[PDB]
């Protein structure tokens, strides 16, 4: 089809979570063990078919770590989306999650779609998070929620593309 459009979509979470490998999955069919926690911010961008319509994703990768906290607003501002990333292995990740779920919710553009990663989860031998639990949560709370793996690829190009496919539309 001959329809494009395009959002910015940003990701939060505690650091060490896998926001960057998320990211890099998606956008570069990469994942690397290895990674560097991320500086401030990074930015990517995927195109993306959609139905009728080329969805360009412009995507901000936030630095987790709490010394960046008050750097977020510039990366939440003006966002349409965003993914929330816990690490299923660790329950205080999620505790995370949830506060920036309420920053969001106080502090983002009222319209804001919000999407709730469980990430690692090809980690589920190391389970600390109900699967059960978290999607209670977030329907509680009208976030989109996936189990994923940056790892695997598990549930990452469908985490994205719920997110696109739920952006208003007329
Ligand atoms: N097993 C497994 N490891 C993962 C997964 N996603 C990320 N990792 C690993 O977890 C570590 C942290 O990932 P990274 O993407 O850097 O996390 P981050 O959330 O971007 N950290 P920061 O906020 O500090 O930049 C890396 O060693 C990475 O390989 C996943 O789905 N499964
Ligand atoms: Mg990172």
């Amino acid at each position: 089809g001959n329809k494009i459009c395009q959002f910015k979509l940003v990701l939060l979470g505690e650091s060490a979570v896998g926001k960057s490998s998320l990211v890099l999955r998606f956008v570069k069919g990469q994942f690397h063990e290895f990674q560097e926690s991320t500086i401030g911010a990074a930015f990517l961008t995927q195109t993306v078919c959609l139905d009728d319509t080329t969805v360009k994703f412009e995507i901000w990768d936030t630095a987790g770590q709490e010394r960046y906290h008050s750097l977020a607003p510039m990366y939440y501002r003006g966002a349409q989306a965003a993914i929330v990333v816990y690490d299923i292995t660790n329950e205080e990740s999620f505790a995370r999650a949830k506060n920036w779920v309420k920053e969001l919710q106080r502090q983002a553009s009222p319209n804001i779609v919000i999407a709730l990663s469980g990430n690692k989860a090809d980690l589920a031998n190391k389970r600390a998070v109900d699967f059960q639990e978290a999607q209670s949560y977030a329907d509680d709370n009208s976030l989109l929620f996936m189990e994923t793996s940056a790892k695997t690829s598990m549930n990452v190009n469908e985490i994205f593309m719920a997110i696109a496919k739920k952006l208003p539309k007329n």
